[PDB]
């Protein structure tokens, strides 16, 4: 069982000594972030470890990161770490490899332009108003408020309407078929027993694929495949009600070099957009409101900036959202402290030599975002929430390969601008109406989960008083 | 279990209807050759079938075959069908894929030039003399002679001396450690229960690789890895006795673009050369002596040609072997009737469109050599042994993509000239001394095995009388 455990020694690369069969997974007992921080302060700029038999090489040099993420992306570092069983979701752009990905990224790029986003802003803002009416019902009743519930329902409303044109107040329709299914698309905890078992027994993945066992649950995928079918037909009939959702943008793409999106590929992308945006958006928004509640000074200044740009609670628009600097600064600093990706990864497909370091075929090159976002070498007082880092005066010292909450290069986050616009639109409408103060039962300082997802240990609960 | 069984229907390609899970493997009850002949006369120029879930596309068009074997070899049809578990023998040139193969083929090409073969001919001829002394011991005693025994011992003697410099009369040293180990390298019967099981459960191959279970038996591979080690050291010490074996040619290659052969790669090639030459050479030589014994006219003419070129039983040399035309004609016609490969195969690595036919990614493109060698469209009276086909007058009508006993293109047989020279050298020395006549217990007509290897059903036994 000590087959490949000798790689990093032959190359002279340091790291924690692995155990037979297990590799270094027992060190994940405090999550990915704490393991990366510990390895960083312990072994320096580069180190190696083993997820079972799989070797992983961590890199922290911003010149080296640029070579992996940008310069040699097509040639060597094109794909992410394999995982499964994935079934047909192999066709999702985030999972596809080599030429299949390059084609899918080429097909989906016009869907995420600033023009299509501009046409989605009125839809997103509608549920910012819905978010305020539900927040006010929990504010006129003096009761502590679980953020991820009210931000989860907001993210759900934005997803259903901007990806399928389905318009629901999901907080008050918890058993609409579209809401209960979409709510089941929970992010993967790679440290739970099932995924840790697969990590230790990767040879069992082909056995699960032949039995049609899938990490994306069949019941939800079957419901969306048929729902897309019914919408693709009905949209052909009533063809006067113009739509501006991802489904409609992808339906149109099939009406043109590359092959057009197949009907199954189209479903795969629609599903992966939900996974990408649903718990991510609500998690970040909760992190933001925590930092705003623990720093009343920052919250007031943002509320003053919003009222200067949008007097009299004027509705946020596309151009006015991008106008607010302190809002962008608050969002960025919160993502520095809580980069929910935790890591960026690329599989080394060829025996390569970059920046003087030899990297052999099969190694997973990893960029530890959570650690680099808190590295004293680039951030003074990294544990403190200080949005002034991202002011126009100081944003020249921020290295774009140390700060990668959306990745970088050709395979970065394709929904970055959408996610930023979505979160800011929510933040503006919420702060125009409310202020957020800690409870007695608020966890200060916030503690992170020991699991495989960057989320609070306990839910963030805050008191919400109206600005009336 | 009927997952991929719908491919050839969507493409409109005919073939036998597959069963769930099994595919079409139950049709292998008469071997590969009879299944290919039956499918050819039944479905035409192109057909498809399933080895379990694996789709296989058979092609018979010589223009299409050239595109697969030659024109699009590097781009699309580079590798052979995956099989396992293979362990470290993944590094053998016949098993390696993509850039690994292209490098290994580049490293091994100078080893198989006509110059290195010219320097090996004296060694090979030595055991042609040994073959005659052992044949005569079985001829002065009137007793029927099993060909594959006396040709197996000859092929063994040629292999040990031309690949390792180990010089043994293996027929009379059956328990030299080098002889009993090398004799265990038996060709793979892909129709025996184990390989048929792997075909039906290909998802179990990763489970066997993690347990170091290997189709190349460990005991023999361990013996040769250490034997090569001891020879690589001892050859460095006594460095005046010049050697002309494959091991010495590959030892020298490590003393130079590409990376040099590693010590493990070098062992992998040495092993695969034995698999390639051991039972193949003795099988063909047996087939040749059968056709010569069933056609006394052809045998006398060849004996007269040999005596005209080499009067007084003169020893065959490099230039005199290539001089004999009827010898080349006899060898070729026997390989037409018995192309021990049976099939050539290439995996389709990309969605391609060649000669008007669309071929999708993952399909195994197969060229049925045994069937094309007996196709009435190109061979008049194909079931009859008629060496005049390969005379200089008639060799203009022979299509090099219908007649492929050594394959074709960049990935053809690299030891073709060696194998032809080895077999002819044996044939000359044998026919200079003996004549071969059928027994009562000789199977006339010869019947083929129902297994996965092109070999006689019963051993070819012939009477051997001396030409004294
Ligand atoms: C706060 C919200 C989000 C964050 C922090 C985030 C972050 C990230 C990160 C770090 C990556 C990997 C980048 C890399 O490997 O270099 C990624 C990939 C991706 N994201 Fe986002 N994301 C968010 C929301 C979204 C949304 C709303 C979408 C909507 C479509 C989306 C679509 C994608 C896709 C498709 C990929 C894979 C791109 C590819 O493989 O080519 N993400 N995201
Ligand atoms: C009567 C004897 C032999 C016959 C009929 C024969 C036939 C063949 C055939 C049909 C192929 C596949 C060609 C293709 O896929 O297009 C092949 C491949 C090969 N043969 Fe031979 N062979 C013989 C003996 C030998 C010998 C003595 C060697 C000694 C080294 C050898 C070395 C190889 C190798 C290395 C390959 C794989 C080439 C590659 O994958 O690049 N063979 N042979
Ligand atoms: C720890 N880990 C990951 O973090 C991971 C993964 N596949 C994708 N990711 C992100 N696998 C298999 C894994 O073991
Ligand atoms: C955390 N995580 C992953 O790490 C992941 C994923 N899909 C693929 N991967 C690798 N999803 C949906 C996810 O939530
Ligand atoms: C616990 N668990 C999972 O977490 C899981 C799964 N299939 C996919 N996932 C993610 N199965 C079968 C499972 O038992
Ligand atoms: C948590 N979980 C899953 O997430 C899961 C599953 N089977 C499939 N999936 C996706 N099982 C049994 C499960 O317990
Ligand atoms: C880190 N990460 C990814 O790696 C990712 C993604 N969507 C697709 N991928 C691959 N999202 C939302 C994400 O946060
Ligand atoms: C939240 N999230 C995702 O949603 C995700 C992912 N990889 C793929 N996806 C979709 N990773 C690493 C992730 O953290
Ligand atoms: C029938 N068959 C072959 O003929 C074969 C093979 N791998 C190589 N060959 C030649 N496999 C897996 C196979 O099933
Ligand atoms: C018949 N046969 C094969 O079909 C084969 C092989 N090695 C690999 N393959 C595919 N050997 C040694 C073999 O004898
Ligand atoms: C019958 N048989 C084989 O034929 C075989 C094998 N491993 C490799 N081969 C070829 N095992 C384990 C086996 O039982
Ligand atoms: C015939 N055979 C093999 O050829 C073999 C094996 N184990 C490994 N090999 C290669 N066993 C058990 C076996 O019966
Ligand atoms: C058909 N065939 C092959 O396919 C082959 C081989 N040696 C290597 N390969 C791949 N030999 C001797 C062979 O006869
Ligand atoms: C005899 N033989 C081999 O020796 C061989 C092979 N494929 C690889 N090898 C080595 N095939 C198909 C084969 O028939």
């Amino acid at each position: 069982g000590t087959h490949s455990h000798g790689l990093f020694k032959k190359l002279g690369i340091p790291g924690p000594t692995p155990l037979p069969f297990l590799g270094n997974i027992l060190s994940y007992h405090k999550g990915f972030c704490m393991f990366d921080m510990e390895c960083h302060k312990k072994y320096g700029k580069v180190w190696g470890f083993y997820d079972g038999q799989q070797p992983v090489l961590a890199i922290t040099d911003p010149d080296m990161i640029k070579t992996v993420l940008v310069k040699e992306c097509y040639s060597v570092f094109t794909n992410r770490r394999p995982f499964g069983p994935v079934g047909f979701m192999k066709s999702a752009i985030s999972i596809a490899e080599d030429e299949e990905w390059k084609r899918l990224r080429s097909l989906l790029s016009p869907t995420f332009t600033s023009g299509k986003l501009k046409e989605m802003v009125p839809i997103i803002a509608q549920y910012g108003d819905v978010l305020v009416r539900n927040l006010r019902r929990e504010a006129e009743t003096g009761k502590p408020v679980t953020l991820k519930d009210v931000f989860g329902a907001y993210s759900m409303d934005v997803i259903t309407s901007t990806s399928f044109g389905v318009n629901i107040d999901s907080l008050n329709n918890p058993q609409d078929p579209f809401v209960e299914n979409t709510k089941k698309l929970l992010r993967f905890d790679f440290l739970d027993p099932f995924f840790l078992s697969i990590t230790v027994f990767p040879f069992l993945i082909p056995i699960l694929e032949v039995l049609n066992i899938c990490v994306f649950p069949r019941e939800v995928t079957n419901f969306l495949r048929k729902s897309v079918k019914r919408m693709k037909e009905s949209r052909l009939e009533d063809t006067q009600k113009h739509r501006v959702d991802f489904l409609q943008l992808m339906i149109d793409s099939q009406n043109s070099s590359h092959k057009a999106l197949s009907d199954l590929e189209l479903v795969a992308q629609s599903i992966i957009f939900i996974f990408a945006g649903y718990e991510t958006t609500s998690s970040v928004l909760s992190f933001i409101m925590y930092e705003l509640a623990t720093h009343p000074d920052v919250q007031q200044k943002l509320q003053e900036e919003i009222d200067a740009v949008l007097p009299n609670k004027a509705p946020p628009t596309y151009d006015t959202v991008l106008q607010m600097e302190y809002l962008d600064m608050v969002v960025n600093e919160t993502l520095r402290l809580f980069p929910i990706a935790m890591r960026l990864e690329r599989v080394c497909k060829k025996d390569v030599e970059i920046n003087g370091m030899f990297i052999p075929k099969g190694v997973v090159v990893m960029i530890p975002s959570y650690a680099l976002h808190r590295d004293p070498k680039y951030w003074t007082e990294p544990e403190k929430f200080l949005p002034e880092r991202f002011s126009k005066k100081n944003k020249d010292n921020i290295d774009p390969y140390i700060y990668t909450p959306f990745g970088s290069g050709p395979r970065n986050c394709i929904g970055m601008r959408f996610a930023l616009m979505n979160m800011k639109l929510a933040l503006i409408r919420v702060l125009q109406n409310f202020s957020f103060k800690p409870c007695k039962e608020t966890q200060i300082p916030l503690k992170l989960s020991l699991g495989g997802l960057l989320q609070p240990e306990k839910p963030v609960v805050l008191k919400v008083e109206s600005r009336d």
